[PDB]
């Protein structure tokens, strides 16, 4: 389901958006 997806969406999402600042 799109609830399936979302949680990898935001879980890789944020891996690379916080390795911004890292």
């Amino acid at each position: 389901t799109d609830e399936d997806v979302k949680k990898w969406r935001e879980e890789r999402k944020k891996m690379w958006l916080l390795k911004i600042s890292n």
